C-alpha cells in the first residue's frame, strides 16, 4: 500500500463500520442550494438548519453538579462524555433569540447595530452568533485574552447595545459597563446557577449595576429564549442584492498591542461557510469535529461554520486553555482537525514521555517507536482522521514529519490571515478561488531580493476575493495596509520557487540582522527548537547590537526531574545542539544562552494568545530587561 492507499483503506472502513460517520455525510442537494447565486449569509445558515433538521448538529460535555459537604459549596463537574443537540434544536433555539430581540416591545434590536459577545466557544454562543446572523445585526466577538481598557475601547468605538458575556468573565464585563458604555442589557450564558462560583458572579454583577444606578438589564440566556418563546417569529435578514454590509469585526492586534476591528461584510462572512478552505464547507467531506479555538478567531469561527454547512457536528472544548484537548479528542474521534503549532508540541511531548516510559530493559526500540505512534493515532487522538491541517503559525520542517508520521497522512499547511482570508496558501501552492493576483516586493532592509539566491524572496502582496475593505473606524492605518494599486500588503515575507508556489519565512518584523550582518527568522527558529525532547515552549530574543541569540526556555517536566539549575542548562543546551544539527542550521542561529523559565506561557499571564499563538510584545516586555541585561552580563 502506498502512503495515499494506507488512508484510502482506513476510510472505507470506517464508512462500512462507523455508523455515525456514515450518518454525518453531506447532502448534495443541500450543498448545491447553499451555493445557489445570490444567497445571503442569513439564507445559507437558513437552508442549513432546515436541510440537516434532524442530526446532531453540536455537542458539548455532559455535566453533574456536586455538593461537597465539607464546605457546602455545589459545583459543575464535568463528566467523560458528550452531549448533543440537533440542527432543529439550535434553529428554535435561535429563533426564540432572535424573536425577543426583534419583538422587545420598548428596545428592540435592529439590522446593522453591534452586539459584543464576550465568552469562548460553545452551543450557547453559537446560539447568539446566529442569533445576530438572523436579524443582521453586527457580531463583535471579542478576544477573552483582552485587558479592560482594550475591550472598553473597543465597546466605546463600536457602541454596541448589547454585551452577553459567560460567567468567568462577569468580572470584566462589569467593569465595561460601570465605565459607561453604550450596552443596555448584559445577557449571561454558558451559565449554570446551581453552580455556586457562577451564581455568586451573576448576583454580584446584578448587585453592583443597580447599586450605581445602572439601567442595565442583567439577564441569562435562558431567560431571553423564554420571552422569545411567547413572541412571533423574526423576520430574516437578507440584504439587497447590491449591499454588502458589516455582519462580523475581527478583532486582531499584530505585534503591537492595538486591537483593530477587521470588517467582515455579509458576503465575507458568508464564505465562512461556503467558501474554498480545506475546512470550509465546500466539500463533501464527513466533519465531526472538535472546535478548542474561540469564536473571536476566524480559524474558531471556520471551525464551525464549516462543518455546519457541511451538515456535519461540532463538538465544543470544555475549557479555553487545551487543558481538556485531548479528554475532548480522545472522546470526539474527530474525523477532520485545525492543528495550530502548540498542540503538535502537546502531541510531541506525549510521544517523547510514553516513549520513554516503555523504552524499559527487553524493548524493541525498532519496534516501539511504531507503537507508541500507532497508540498515539488510535486512542489519544480518536482514529477516525480523514484530514489534518497545520495553521496560524510555522510548524519546523522535522515536526511537520513527526506528525505526520503519527498521523499517517498528509498534513496540509494552511496559510492565511484574518485580513487576506483562510485559504491563501496550502501546502505552498496559491489557492484561485481566492486569490486573484500576487506580488513580491523587495525589501532592501531585510536582504530580500526578487534577484535572489536560489528563489526571489521579498513581502508577500495579494488581492484575493477574501480580502477585508479595511478596519473599523480606522482610515490611517486601513490606508497603510494596501499599496498605491490595490494589493494588500501582508507583512510575510515568501520565497517564490515558480509562480503560484510560495514558502512562508517569517513575519517581516521578526526579521532580526544581527550585529556581523546575518539575519535570523526570530519565529521560524522558535518552531525549529520545538524539536527538543527537552523543550516545553521557547521564546527566542535578539538585538540588532548583538551577534547572536537569546532564548527563554520553559523546561519540559521531564527535563525539570532530578536536576539542578546547571545540569538543566547543560542538558537544554546539549539538546539544542543536536536539533540545530538535524535541521542544519547556522552558528548564528543558534541561542547561545538562555534564561530558564519553570511558570509556562499561558492565556492567563498574557504570554500567549487565545489560539496558543506566542504573543511578542508581551513576551518582551516580561523577559526584555532580563533579557539586555544577560547581554550585558556576558558582555562584562
Ligand atoms: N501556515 C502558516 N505558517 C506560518 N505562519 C502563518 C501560517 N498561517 C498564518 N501564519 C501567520 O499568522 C499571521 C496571521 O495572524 P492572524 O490574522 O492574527 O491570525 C500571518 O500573517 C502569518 O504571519
Amino acid at each position: 500500500d502506498s502512503p495515499d492507499e494506507r488512508l484510502q483503506r482506513r476510510i472505507a472502513q470506517l464508512f462500512a463500520e462507523d455508523e455515525q460517520v456514515k450518518a454525518a455525510r453531506p447532502l448534495e442537494a443541500v450543498s448545491a442550494a447553499v451555493s445557489a447565486p445570490g444567497m445571503r449569509l442569513a439564507q445559507i445558515a437558513a437552508t442549513v438548519m432546515a436541510g440537516y433538521a434532524d442530526r446532531p448538529a453540536a455537542g458539548q460535555r455532559a455535566f453533574e453538579l456536586n455538593t461537597d459537604d465539607a464546605t457546602g459549596r455545589t459545583s459543575l463537574r464535568l463528566l467523560p462524555r458528550f452531549e448533543t443537540i440537533t440542527y432543529r434544536e439550535l434553529w428554535q433555539r435561535v429563533g426564540e433569540v432572535a424573536a425577543a430581540w426583534h419583538h422587545d416591545p420598548e428596545n428592540p434590536l435592529r439590522a446593522g447595530d453591534f452586539v459584543a459577545l464576550l465568552g469562548f466557544t460553545s452551543i450557547d454562543y453559537a446560539t447568539l452568533d446566529l442569533a445576530d446572523i438572523h436579524l443582521g445585526a453586527v457580531t463583535v466577538p471579542l478576544q477573552a485574552s483582552a485587558a479592560v481598557s482594550q475591550l472598553i475601547a473597543i465597546l466605546t468605538e463600536t457602541s454596541p447595545r448589547l454585551l452577553a458575556s459567560t460567567p468567568e468573565h462577569l468580572d470584566a464585563a462589569v467593569e465595561c459597563l460601570l465605565a459607561g458604555t453604550t450596552p443596555e442589557r448584559l445577557v449571561v450564558f454558558d451559565y449554570h446557577p446551581e453552580d455556586d462560583d457562577q451564581r455568586a458572579a451573576f448576583e454580584s454583577a446584578r448587585r453592583r449595576l443597580a447599586d450605581a444606578g445602572s439601567l442595565v438589564i442583567v439577564e441569562t440566556l435562558d431567560a431571553v429564549r423564554a420571552r422569545g418563546r411567547d413572541l412571533p417569529a423574526a423576520p430574516l435578514f437578507v440584504p439587497d442584492t447590491d449591499d454588502d454590509p458589516l455582519a462580523l469585526l475581527i478583532y486582531t492586534s499584530g505585534s503591537t498591542g492595538t486591537p483593530k476591528g477587521a470588517m467582515y461584510t455579509n458576503r465575507l462572512a458568508a464564505t465562512m461557510w461556503q467558501g474554498n478552505s480545506m475546512l470550509q464547507g465546500n466539500s463533501q467531506r464527513v466533519g465531526i469535529n472538535l472546535n478548542y479555538m474561540p469564536m473571536s478567531h476566524i480559524a474558531g469561527r471556520i471551525s464551525l461554520f464549516g462543518v455546519l454547512a457541511r451538515g456535519g457536528t461540532a463538538y465544543f472544548a470544555a475549557k479555553s486553555d487545551m487543558s481538556t484537548l485531548f479528554e475532548d479528542i480522545g472522546l470526539v474521534r474527530p474525523t477532520e482537525i485545525f492543528f495550530v503549532p502548540r498542540v503538535c508540541d502537546m502531541v510531541f511531548q506525549r510521544y517523547q514521555s510514553e516513549l520513554d516510559r516503555r523504552s524499559v530493559a527487553g524493548a524493541d526500540l525498532d519496534t516501539l517507536d511504531r507503537e507508541v505512534k500507532a497508540d498515539l493515532r488510535q486512542n489519544y487522538l480518536g482514529g477516525r482522521f480523514l484530514v489534518a491541517v497545520v495553521g496560524s503559525a510555522p510548524l519546523a520542517a522535522e515536526m511537520k514529519t513527526f506528525m505526520e508520521s503519527v498521523l499517517d497522512l498528509p498534513l496540509h499547511d494552511g496559510y492565511g490571515s484574518t485580513e487576506a482570508g483562510a485559504s491563501v496558501l496550502l501546502d505552498n501552492q496559491i489557492q484561485r478561488p481566492p486569490v486573484l493576483d500576487y506580488k513580491l516586493v523587495d525589501v532592501p532592509e531585510l536582504g530580500y531580493f526578487r534577484t535572489d539566491r536560489p528563489h526571489p524572496r521579498g513581502e508577500l502582496l495579494l488581492k484575493a476575493e477574501t480580502t477585508i475593505p479595511g478596519y473599523y473606524k480606522r482610515p490611517e492605518v486601513t490606508a497603510e495596509i494596501f499599496d498605491e494599486d490595490g494589493f494588500y500588503k501582508t507583512g510575510d515575507i515568501v520565497a517564490e520557487l515558480e509562480h503560484d508556489r510560495l514558502v512562508y519565512v517569517d513575519r517581516r518584523n521578526n526579521v532580526l540582522k544581527l550585529s556581523q550582518g546575518e539575519f535570523v527568522t526570530v519565529a521560524h527558529l522558535e518552531a525549529v527548537f520545538a524539536s527538543s525532547p527537552l523543550i516545553r515552549q521557547i521564546f527566542i530574543y535578539g538585538s540588532s547590537e548583538r551577534s547572536y541569540l537569546l532564548a527563554v526556555i520553559v523546561p519540559t517536566d521531564d527535563a525539570l526531574r532530578g536536576r539542578d539549575t546547571a545540569t538543566l542548562k547543560s542538558a537544554l543546551a546539549e539538546s539544542i545542539q543536536r536539533i540545530a544539527k538535524d535541521a542544519n542550521l547556522q552558528p548564528y542561529e543558534i541561542p547561545r544562552d538562555f534564561l530558564i523559565e519553570t511558570e509556562p506561557f499561558t492565556i492567563a499571564n498574557g504570554l500567549l494568545s487565545g489560539i496558543a499563538k506566542l504573543l511578542r510584545p508581551n513576551l518582551k516586555e516580561r523577559y526584555g530587561a532580563q533579557l539586555e541585561q544577560m547581554y550585558t552580563d556576558l558582555a562584562t
